C-alpha cells in the first residue's frame, strides 16, 4: 500500500539532495524532470525515464474542458498516462496567453484566446478544476509578477499570492477525495527581493504544503540573477519537503539549480527544440539541419542511451528533418526528453556517490566547449 | 485535337522500334513501361516518367465495383490519373485468383475470393466493364493456358481465344462512345508452338485491332524459352501496330524483348520489390536490409536520376526499412518505378541513335556482374 505523498531524502551533497517521492500512482525519483504532456505516445515518454508528467490546466480547461476530461475518466485516462501527473494552476497562462476580462482579489475573468469564451479562475476554481482533472500534485493558484518588477508590484503580488495560497489550501482540504489522494504545493514569490522571498516562505510554511515551488523565475532575468535568487531563496523553504523550480529549463540551468537545492523541474524546451530540429547533447545543443551533419554517421549524442541514438545517425535524422518528415521531429523529441532524463539520472547518481560538485564542473566544461 | 489512337514509329534498329502512341488523354512514348495502378500518389507516379498506367479489371470489379467507379466519374477520377489508362480483361485473375463456378464457350462464372459473391465474365461483359471504367486501351477477353501446356490444350485455348477476340471486337464496336474514344488490343496465344502462334496472329489480323499483345508468357517458362517464342511470334504480328508483352517483367526481360520487337510492358515487380526492400540498380537488384548498406552513403543507384536518389542514401533507406517505417517502402517503390522509366528512356534514346544493340550488351554485362 503506497502512501498519498512521502518524500524521502536518500543522500545529500551540500545543498543538493537525491531521493524519492512515493505517491499512490508511482514513485518519482528526485531530482526529477517532468515533461509537459499538454505527440509522442505515452509508452514512449515512459520509456525515456519520465516518472511524472505535467498538465497545463489553462489549455485543458479551454479544450476539451475540465468537465469533459472528468466524464472521460480523468486526465490519466485522457492522456493514456497511469503514473503521477502534476497540474499547474492555470494562472501563468492567464497572464501570458489570455485577454483579461477582470482582475481582483476575488480571482480573474478572462477570454479564451481560441474562441473568445469567458472563463474564471481563483484559488477555489483552480483547485476544483485540478480535482476534476484528477491530478496527483496540485499547484496553488497565485498571482504572477512580470520581469522586471518594481519592489512595490513584487510585494503586492507576493502578498496576494500568499492569501491565495491559504485559499488554495482550504479549497484542496474541502474535498476528502482530493485531500486523501493528491498533494498540494505552494509557490514562493517575491521576485529578486530577499525580504519578500523570506516573507513568502514564512507564510507558506505557516499554512503548510506537501512541497514548495520557487515561482517568478525563468521569465527574462538571466541565469546569473536566477542563481543569485536561488542562493538565498531555496534555504528559506522547509528542508524536508520537495523544492520545485517551475518552468526551468536548459540543461545548465537544471544542474546549477540542483546545486542550490532544487528537486523538481519542468520545461517545454526538449519538445520545442525537437520540433525545431535542435538536439541536446553533452557537448551542447546542435542544429541538425547544418550541412556538417549530412554525412555524419554518429548518433545525435555519442553517449546517449536513448532508443533513437542506438539506431539513428545524425545523417538520417538530418535527411528526415530537411524533408519535413514528421518522423524526424518525433525522433529528435524522443531523444531530447530521454537526454533530459539521463541528465537527471547522472545528477541523482553523482549526488548519491558524493561527486555531484565534480560532475557539475565537468558537465559545464564540456557543455560549453561545444566540441560536438 | 489529338487522335483516338495513332502509333508512329520514329526509328528502328533491327527488330527494335521507338516512337509514340498518341491518344486523346496523352502521348505514350514507346517502348513503354506501364506501372500497375491497382500507395504512391499519382503525381509521384507521373513524375517518375510514366505516360500510362494499368488497371486490373478483376480487382476493380470486386472492390468497389465497376458501376460504383462509373458513378464516381470513371477510373481516371477514381485513381487521380488523367493520362491514358490500359485495363486488362479480368480473365487472367479469374484463372489465377478466383474459384470458378462455371466455364464454357459462353464465358465464365466465378466466386470472389473476397466475399464469395458470384460474378460473370465474357468478351461482352469484360468490354462492358472496361467501358464503365472508361479506360483508354481495352484488352480483349481471352482464355489462358497454364504453363506447361499440352499442344492440344494450347490449341483449344488459342482457338477459343480467337473466337472470343472476334466477340470482343464486336462488343467494343457496339458502343459509339467507347469505339470513338478508346482503343482495343487483341492477344496472341499458342503457348510455345510456332504453328499455333501463326494461326493466332492470322486470326487477330483478320479481325483487326489497334494493337497486338503476346499472351501466354511470363508464366513459368524461363527467359531462354520466352525469348525463343518471341523470336518467331512477334514478326507474325502486324508491323505497323504496337506489340505488347503482358506481365513482363525484370529489367533484362524488357531489354531482350525490345530486341525482339516489343513496344509495351507492364509488371508489378517494381512495386512488389519496393515493398519487400529490394531496389533495382544498373548493377542488378540489391537487398537494402543487408548490413553492408548500414553505413553506405551512396544513393540506391549512383546513376539514377530519380527524386529518391538525389537525396536519400542507402544508409538511411536501410534504417527506414529495418524500422518498418512505411516511408522506406514508399521511397524504394518510387525509385524502382523511376528506374524502370529511366531504363525505357535509355532504350528509346539508344534505338533513336542506332546504338541499342550495344546498349543491350553493355546493360547485360553490368547488370549481371552485380558490382553494386
Ligand atoms: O499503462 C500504460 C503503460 C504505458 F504504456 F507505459 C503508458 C501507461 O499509461
Ligand atoms: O491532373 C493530375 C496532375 C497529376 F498530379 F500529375 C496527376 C494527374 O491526374
Ligand atoms: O503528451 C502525450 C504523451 C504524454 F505521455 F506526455 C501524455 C500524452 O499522452
Ligand atoms: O495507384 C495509385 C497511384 C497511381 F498513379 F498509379 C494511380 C493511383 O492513384
Ligand atoms: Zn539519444
Ligand atoms: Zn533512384
Amino acid at each position: 500500500d503506497r502512501p498519498r505523498f512521502s518524500f524521502s531524502i536518500a543522500a545529500r551533497e551540500g545543498k543538493a539532495r537525491t531521493g524519492t517521492i512515493e505517491m499512490k500512482r508511482g514513485v518519482i525519483r528526485t531530482p526529477a524532470f517532468m515533461p509537459v504532456g499538454t505527440a509522442l505516445k505515452p509508452e514512449t515518454v515512459r520509456a525515456t525515464g519520465a516518472d511524472i508528467i505535467l498538465g497545463n490546466t489553462y489549455h485543458l480547461m479551454l479544450r476539451p474542458g475540465a468537465e469533459r476530461i472528468a466524464k472521460l475518466g480523468g486526465l490519466h485516462s485522457f492522456m493514456g498516462w497511469d503514473r503521477p501527473i502534476l497540474t499547474d494552476s492555470g494562472g501563468y497562462q492567464v497572464m501570458s496567453l489570455s485577454s483579461l476580462t477582470k482582475q481582483s482579489e476575488e480571482g480573474v475573468t478572462f477570454k479564451s484566446h481560441l474562441d473568445g469564451s469567458r472563463h474564471m479562475l481563483s484559488p477555489e476554481r483552480s483547485i476544483e478544476i485540478q480535482h476534476l482533472l484528477g491530478s496527483d500534485i496540485v499547484m496553488a493558484f497565485d498571482e504572477s509578477t512580470p520581469y522586471p518588477a518594481t519592489p512595490s508590484r513584487a510585494a503586492s503580488s507576493m502578498e496576494r499570492s500568499m492569501r491565495w495560497a491559504k485559499r488554495s489550501r482550504d479549497a484542496f482540504d474541502s474535498r476528502k477525495e482530493q485531500a486523501e489522494n493528491a498533494a498540494l504545493f505552494g509557490i514562493q514569490q517575491g521576485s529578486v527581493f530577499e525580504n519578500l522571498r523570506q516573507q513568502s516562505a514564512d507564510a507558506l510554511a505557516e499554512i503548510g504544503f506537501d512541497g514548495y515551488a520557487v515561482g517568478g523565475l525563468a521569465v527574462g532575468e538571466g541565469q546569473d540573477e536566477m542563481f543569485r535568487v536561488l542562493d538565498f531563496s531555496v534555504p528559506m523553504l522547509p528542508d524536508d519537503k520537495p523544492h520545485y523550480l517551475m518552468g526551468v529549463g536548459k540543461p545548465d540551468d537544471i544542474v546549477g539549480a540542483v546545486e542550490r537545492g532544487i528537486d523538481m523541474f519542468d520545461s517545454v524546451l526538449p519538445t520545442r527544440s525537437g520540433r525545431n530540429g535542435q538536439a541536446f547533447t553533452w557537448d551542447g545543443p546542435i542544429n541538425i539541419r547544418n550541412a556538417r551533419f549530412s554525412e555524419d554517421l554518429k548518433p545525435l549524442d555519442s553517449e546517449c542511451h536513448c532508443a533513437v541514438c542506438q539506431k539513428w545517425s545524425r545523417a538520417c535524422i538530418h535527411a528526415l528533418i530537411r524533408a519535413g518528415e514528421i518522423l524526424g521531429a518525433m525522433l529528435m523529441t524522443e531523444h531530447n526528453i530521454a537526454f533530459y532524463q539521463q541528465l537527471m539520472q547522472k545528477i541523482r547518481d553523482s549526488i548519491s556517490e558524493g561527486r555531484f560538485s565534480q560532475f557539475a564542473q565537468d558537465f559545464r566544461a564540456r557543455y560549453f566547449a561545444r566540441n560536438s
